[PDB]
């Protein structure tokens, strides 16, 4: 509350880290579904149904540009990602399994990284 404040975690590795846990994601194999956006055009129905689309591409952006205020705001993007893999998707299909795949690599980077 006012004048009263827990102890002061340090944040000030947290881009870079951000950084490198999104270029480990940008390289993994199973990567390819994620690295730009669905084509909007081309994709009958996903406009209309995924409400907020997300890709690794414009997480990049986001990161480069100073539009993350933090590292939650961060692994929020990243999970929308494969939120709207699922919701678009059948899970036995390569791309559904690759959402899987790609989200158990990166709750573990994170873990592993920041818990």
């Amino acid at each position: 509350s006012m004048s009263v404040k827990k102890p002061k975690r340090d944040d000030s590795k947290d881009l870079a880290l951000c950084s490198m846990i999104l270029t480990e994601m940008e390289t993994h194999e199973d990567a390819w579904p994620f690295l730009l956006p669905v084509n909007l055009k081309l994709v009958p129905g996903y406009k209309k149904v995924i409400k907020k689309p997300m890709d690794f591409s414009t997480i990049r952006e986001k990161l480069s540009s100073g539009q993350y205020p933090n590292l939650e705001t961060f692994a929020l993007d990243v999970r929308l990602v494969f939120d709207n893999c699922e919701t678009f998707n059948e899970d036995d299909s390569d791309i559904g399994r690759a959402g899987h795949n790609m989200r158990k690599y990166f709750e573990k980077k994170w873990t592993d990284t920041f818990k």
